[PDB]
DNA sequence: CGATAG
DNA sequence: CTATCG
């Protein structure tokens, strides 16, 4: 119903938070009798897939491995599939009590008397430091993950964004509206130096990743733009915003 | 003055 | 080498 929603890492603190693997699959929302995705809708898998899950709600993610995110997606997006593969990784049971290690120890005792079940405990491991956040990252991306996630421990599960979930990840992606053209200085006068761009994050300036051609025709105002970025400013804006292409 | 993309 | 942002 209402989803824990993750931020994105801007620099807070996370000694003593629980880390695990961002996995790239499809958000599902067990309620004790169907699979609820983000958007609202229940899945529809074989029946079966969920007959050996619990009576009580579980958060998690249908995955299956690595680079194979395509491939999920459009086996639960439809009703003559096989999930055979798939499984419901989870990273919270909601409305257990105590600390996400106490909640999460009651869907284990589940899987310890239902070995059958297509669902897994997403390892969580005690977080040092911002270093060793990064470290984890680190290594992750190099055996082909997506990132890390970040979960404050004590917390509890409630819905809508919340500060004590957050993505992590060493190159970020996302898209915004070009709102205006900014004169470059120099070698770039009487042409475009940076563009204006907004969405959830506000208004911020991208200067970088512009080819000569993109500088003399930038993009159009109201147009959708993807760019890169990694971590985030003092102002709470994307850091090393760089254009990438249009739409 | 530093790091990045062109 | 030259520009953007950090
Ligand atoms: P990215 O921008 O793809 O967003 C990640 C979303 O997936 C959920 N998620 C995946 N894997 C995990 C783990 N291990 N822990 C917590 N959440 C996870 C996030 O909740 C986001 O919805």
């Amino acid at each position: 119903a209402d989803l824990m929603l993750a931020q994105e890492y801007k620099g807070q603190d996370i000694a003593g938070w629980a880390m695990s693997e961002k996995l790239d699959g499809v958000r599902a929302y067990w309620d004790g009798k169907h699979l609820i995705s983000r958007q609202g809708y229940a899945f529809t898998p074989p029946k079966g897939f969920t007959a050996q899950f619990p009576p009580y709600p579980l958060d998690g993610e249908l995955y299956s491995g690595r680079g194979q995110f395509e491939q999920i997606s459009a086996t639960v997006r439809s009703v003559s599939s096989d999930w055979r593969g798939i499984r419901l990784h989870v990273f919270d049971v909601p409305k257990a009590q105590g600390n996400l290690y106490q909640r999460l120890a009651v869907a284990t005792q589940w899987l310890k008397t239902h070995p059958n079940a297509p669902i897994t405990i997403i390892p969580q491991i005690k977080v040092r430091d911002r270093r060793h956040a990064m470290d984890f990252l680190k290594q992750i991306e190099a055996q082909g993950g997506e990132g890390v996630m970040l979960r404050q421990p004590e917390s509890r599960y409630s819905g809508g964004r919340s500060s004590q979930l957050l993505k992590l990840k060493s190159q970020y992606d996302d898209e915004c509206t070009v709102t205006r053209h900014y004169e470059g200085k120099g070698r770039n006068a009487g042409r475009l130096g940076a563009v204006g761009c907004k969405n959830r994050h506000g208004e911020f300036r991208i200067g970088s990743g512009f080819k000569d051609k993109d500088r003399d025709n930038p993009p159009k105002i109201g147009t959708l733009i993807t760019y890169r970025y990694r971590g985030f400013t003092r102002k709470g804006t994307p850091k090393f915003a760089t254009f990438v292409r249009v739409r």
